[PDB]
């Protein structure tokens, strides 16, 4: 019951997003940052702000 454990023959580039494939390196980069790109929150500029963590 595999089915699977294949790749493909062409563009080894593989999105780690969606799963897309290109042949060049920026080409790629382009999808992962025109599709892909948007806005996520960080820390507060720091590891640990709180009383204490870990
Ligand atoms: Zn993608």
């Amino acid at each position: 019951g595999s089915s699977g454990s294949s790749g493909s023959v062409g563009k080894p580039y593989i999105c780690q997003s969606c799963g897309k494939g290109f042949s060049r390196p920026d080409h790629l980069n382009g999808h992962i940052k025109q599709v892909h790109t948007s806005e996520r929150p960080h820390k507060c500029q720091v590891w640990v702000s709180g009383p204490s963590s870990g």
